């Protein structure tokens, strides 16, 4: 039995749906803040502060693995600093605190906003410092710290990644900062217009949803004693600036891109361009399927078939 919590946000829109697949039905339970309808999936509401009710779900469903989405991202907590920590830190130690209570297995992502300025910027290492300038970037950090600990003190196997810029064309993102790849898109084929909230430059570690979501359940199929690393793997695909995805989508459709960059910038200018994961490649196997231009073809298909 398997929960996922934040399960309507961008990566649990689509991860539901391959848990299902690959486990069946009768395994799934979705959760997020407020219930849906037209939705498959077995679904119990909760908010993830409210231990009293996360609890509940998890032992009336007998949840053995929790994949674990709930957040506040980089620029709604930016802005509202205090519902960042507290959903992200509490939220998160509600979730390690019942797992060990459980007995549970856990996916738990982090972030590349674990990175400041301080460390290299291409082929950032595993192992550097975390100073990280951002309220969210502060969070994913002591989540990875906290997570760490539930496996060496508590025994948990707590899984995650440091996951760069996703991109889907199945649910448009709405409170982070690499959000901008995914608004490109949709604005490209929708209006032919599109206004950038970074500047043309920013360059950023990306990768693809498909791509996201099966290192996510390679990583949990993986033997535990081949795993070197815990709630924290580098993962890696693509890295590229604004105009350079504004070139690529414009090879397929026509639009005017205008850059006006706004608070925003702030927050991406103190990540990474790139990221060396090579212990993700070396413990578990990972390697990337979506390049820019096999990416592209997706979304732009997609997005056409959805705007006809
Ligand atoms: N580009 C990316 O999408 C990306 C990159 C790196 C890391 N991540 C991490 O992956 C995870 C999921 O990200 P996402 O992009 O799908 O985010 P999202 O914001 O699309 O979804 C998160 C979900 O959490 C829910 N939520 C918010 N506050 C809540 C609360 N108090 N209680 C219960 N639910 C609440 C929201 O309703 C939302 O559906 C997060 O941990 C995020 O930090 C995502």
């Amino acid at each position: 039995m398997i929960l996922v919590t934040g399960a309507l946000g961008q990566i649990g829109t689509e991860l539901v749906l391959a848990l299902q697949e690959k486990y069946g039905n009768d395994k799934i339970i979705a959760s997020d803040l407020k219930e849906p309808e037209n939705y498959h999936c077995k679904f119990e509401k909760c908010d993830i502060r409210d231990i009293e009710t996360y609890e509940r779900i998890n032992n009336e469903n007998k949840i053995e693995i929790v994949y674990h989405l709930a957040a506040i991202l980089s620029a709604a907590g930016e802005k509202n600093p205090e519902l960042c920590h507290d959903v992200n830190y509490n939220g998160l130690e509600n979730v390690l605190k019942t797992a060990k209570k459980y007995n549970q297995k856990l996916f738990c992502p982090s972030s590349i906003a674990v990175f400041g300025p301080d460390v290299p910027k291409e082929m950032t290492p595993q192992n550097v410092e975390l100073n990280p300038k951002t309220v969210y970037g502060i969070t994913k950090v002591k989540g990875e710290e906290l997570c760490d600990t539930y496996f060496k003190e508590h025994g948990i196997d707590v899984r995650g990644i440091r996951y760069p810029g996703l991109i889907s064309w199945k649910h448009k993102p709405s409170g982070g900062t690499t959000d901008y790849a995914v608004e490109m898109y949709f604005d490209a084929v929708e209006s032919g217009k599109y206004e950038c909230f970074v500047n043309r430059n920013t360059r950023l570690p990306m990768m693809f949803m498909d791509d996201a979501i099966r290192a996510t359940l390679e990583l949990m199929d993986a033997p535990l004693d081949s795993l070197n690393y815990h709630s924290n793997y580098n993962l890696s695909s693509m890295s590229f600036s604004a105009e350079e995805l504004e070139k690529e989508i414009s090879a397929h459709v026509d639009f005017n891109c205008l850059y006006k960059p706004d608070y925003r910038q702030d927050i991406a200018d103190t990540w990474p361009i790139s990221i060396n994961d090579d212990d993700a490649r070396k413990d578990w196997g990972w390697e990337p399927k979506f390049d820019i231009s096999k990416m592209t073809e997706e979304m732009i298909t997609n997005l056409r078939r959805l705007n006809e």
